[PDB]
């Protein structure tokens, strides 16, 4: 007999000690290594409720990323209330490493395994763990990296897909390599993406289709962002301690819905914190080649307004809520008390 519950986690990884790369540091002095032979239980004529846009979970993985960065890459001045902060911003080893999440006693961790579940709703086939899958705290806009792909279906989520200003998740059962580099030898912010167009608009291709299934067989089309933050119109991520912004124009045009695409990108160093603290500047790019080569396993889709009275709905590419790209590796747990 069990009921739903928020207690505090606590966080497992395989992180080494004698890494300098900041990840494995945080996690060292915050996480307990992992359980060689985990549990799992399934659980038989079990119906479980959850709601992947009201989990705690993902309020708890926030707080650790946001310590994570503040104790590992810090900016060289820092924009709060007005409150200028300067601060040495020594270049880093950057990669992300995947970090479990757990229960303490008393508490359980309900799974769903519901191939098509959307996030929201009854489960079936329900599970319990001792911990979640080892997750990597990628953050990122318009496009999520390198998490986990859908197992059967392309996946639609949404706390409210009537509700326009509602973001939308899309879960992909099929991963895209995205292929981005600041080449060595001058512009030294300067960089590029590359994506396999053949792979790209056949993906995409597949999500028109998913879309129309919750749309009433109404026409899907693709736009860029119309205004907005630079984080929010462009594709942004941290590769190597660097923050890339990529524009993404020809990824989501239409018209291809198929050689090579080469999205230009810039490395910058002034961004609005995804925190939520305000500007800051971060330190120029170290020299030599910065690579980063990514699985593309989902995208953040915001929908157009005013379209009720045409056959049309418009998909931007969008973001700004890291706590979404946490939802969409979270959605399937839960955390209950055990009586
Ligand atoms: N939607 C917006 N225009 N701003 C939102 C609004 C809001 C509300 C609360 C906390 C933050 C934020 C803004 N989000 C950000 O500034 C952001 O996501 N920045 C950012 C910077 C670098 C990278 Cl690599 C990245 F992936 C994202
Ligand atoms: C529930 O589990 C059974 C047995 O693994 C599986 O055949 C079925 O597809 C599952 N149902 C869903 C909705 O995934
Ligand atoms: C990239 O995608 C491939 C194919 O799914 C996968 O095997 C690999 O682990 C992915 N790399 C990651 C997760 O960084
Ligand atoms: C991905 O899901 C779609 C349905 O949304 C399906 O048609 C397609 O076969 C799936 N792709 C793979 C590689 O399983
Ligand atoms: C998810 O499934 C629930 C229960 O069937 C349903 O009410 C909801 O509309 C679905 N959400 C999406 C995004 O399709
Ligand atoms: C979903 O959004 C629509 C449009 O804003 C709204 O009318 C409706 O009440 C919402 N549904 C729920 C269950 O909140
Ligand atoms: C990434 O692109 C560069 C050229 O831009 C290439 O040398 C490298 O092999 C690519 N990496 C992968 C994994 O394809
Ligand atoms: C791009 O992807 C297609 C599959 O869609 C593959 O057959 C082709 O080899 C890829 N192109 C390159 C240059 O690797
Ligand atoms: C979309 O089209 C299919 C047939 O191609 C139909 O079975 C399905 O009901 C349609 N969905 C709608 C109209 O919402
Ligand atoms: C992306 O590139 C296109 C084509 O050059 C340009 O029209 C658009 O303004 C760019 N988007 C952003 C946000 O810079
Ligand atoms: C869309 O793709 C076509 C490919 O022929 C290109 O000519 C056009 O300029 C693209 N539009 C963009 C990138 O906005
Ligand atoms: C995605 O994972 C690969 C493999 O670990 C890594 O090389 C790459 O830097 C990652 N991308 C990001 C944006 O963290």
């Amino acid at each position: 007999v069990w009921k739903d519950a928020d207690t505090t986690l606590f966080c497992a990884s395989d992180a080494k000690a004698h890494e300098t790369e900041v990840h494995n540091v945080w996690a060292t002095h915050a996480c307990v290594p992992t359980d060689p032979n985990p549990q799992e239980i399934h659980l038989e004529n079990v119906t479980e409720n959850f709601n992947m846009w009201k989990n705690n979970m993902v309020e708890q993985m926030q707080e650790d990323v946001i310590s994570l960065w503040d104790q590992s890459l810090q900016p060289c001045v820092k924009l709060t209330g007005g409150s200028v902060i300067k601060q040495a911003c020594p270049k880093i080893s950057f990669d992300p490493i995947p970090i479990h999440y757990c229960t303490p006693a008393g508490y359980v961790i309900l799974k769903c395994n519901d191939k098509n579940f959307n996030g929201t709703g009854p489960c079936k086939n329900v599970s319990s763990v001792q911990c979640t899958h080892g997750i990597k705290p990628v953050v990122s806009t318009q496009l999520l990296l390198n998490g986990s792909l859908a197992e059967e279906e392309i996946i639609i989520r949404s706390e409210n897909l009537t509700n326009n200003a509602k973001t939308i998740i899309v879960h992909l059962n099929k991963s895209v390599e995205i292929n981005c580099t600041r080449p060595s030898n001058g512009d030294i912010r300067k960089a590029y993406c590359e994506i396999n167009g053949t792979k790209w608009n056949k993906v995409l291709k597949q999500v028109t289709e998913k879309l129309k299934e919750h749309f009433n067989n109404k026409t899907i089309i693709f736009q860029p962002p119309s205004g907005g933050d630079l984080e929010i119109t462009m594709h942004s991520f941290n590769c190597r301690g660097e923050f890339f912004y990529c524009n993404t124009t020809q990824l989501f045009n239409n018209t291809c819905i198929n050689g090579t695409i080469t999205l230009p990108c810039k490395i910058k160093q002034i961004i609005n914190m995804w925190q939520g603290t305000g500007q800051a500047m971060y330190a120029p790019p170290i020299d030599g080649k910065i690579n980063c080569v990514s699985n593309i396993t989902g995208i953040l889709l915001t929908r157009d307004g005013g379209a009720n009275n045409t056959s049309n709905e418009t998909f931007r590419p969008g973001g700004g809520n890291i706590k979404d790209n946490w939802r969409s590796e979270l959605y399937k747990y839960k955390v209950v008390q055990i009586e």
